[PDB]
């Protein structure tokens, strides 16, 4: 052996995105959802993002409009019991449904990563090999910040900008 190192088998299945993502992005997070490939998993810090924003002019409305629509489209699909959304809270249980949703209770930035985390549990025999050693991630963050992004990359979670993804995802 040269030095050992942790290296990932990456086969997306949780996505997990940010409120720039529903902000921004909505419709490429509608057709993945569509898609039947993945399940999409959004933090509960997120949905509370995207209430605040909710509740003009300027660019305070065009933010209100975006984050009203984005709570409206969850809320119906949540209603319609999509089998591929699911809401996540920091501490890790998934919801099914967001009516009378709560506030998350150490950053914003760090509730998502949580989240993301929840789907990385490993175990200490997961990193002895009978080679690479190597372990599964089925998450990836859905997100365009570099400090998210950094965040990702050091802790071991995947990580894609949205209308790439949706691109590899075909």
């Amino acid at each position: 052996g040269s030095p050992e190192f942790m290296e990932l088998e990456i086969r997306p299945l949780f996505l997990v995105p940010d409120t720039n993502g529903f902000i921004d992005h909505l419709a490429s997070l509608a057709r993945l959802l569509e898609s039947r490939k993945y399940i999409l998993v959004v933090p509960l810090i997120v949905i509370n993002e995207l209430d605040g924003l909710a509740k003009a002019g300027g660019y305070a409305r065009v933010v209100q409009e975006k984050a009203r629509k984005s709570i409206e489209f969850l809320e119906q699909r949540f209603e319609s019991r999509d089998s591929c959304l699911r809401a996540l809270t920091s501490r890790g249980n998934e919801l099914e449904s967001i009516a009378f949703r709560s506030e998350d209770i150490g950053n914003n930035d760090d509730l998502i990563l949580s989240c993301c985390l929840h789907y990385c549990k490993d175990k200490a025999k997961d990193f002895m090999p009978a080679e690479p050693i190597r372990l599964l991630r089925e998450v990836v963050l859905l997100t365009d910040d570099r400090n998210l992004r950094v965040k990702a990359l050091t802790r071991n979670v995947p990580v894609r900008d949205i209308p790439a993804f949706l691109t590899w995802a075909q």
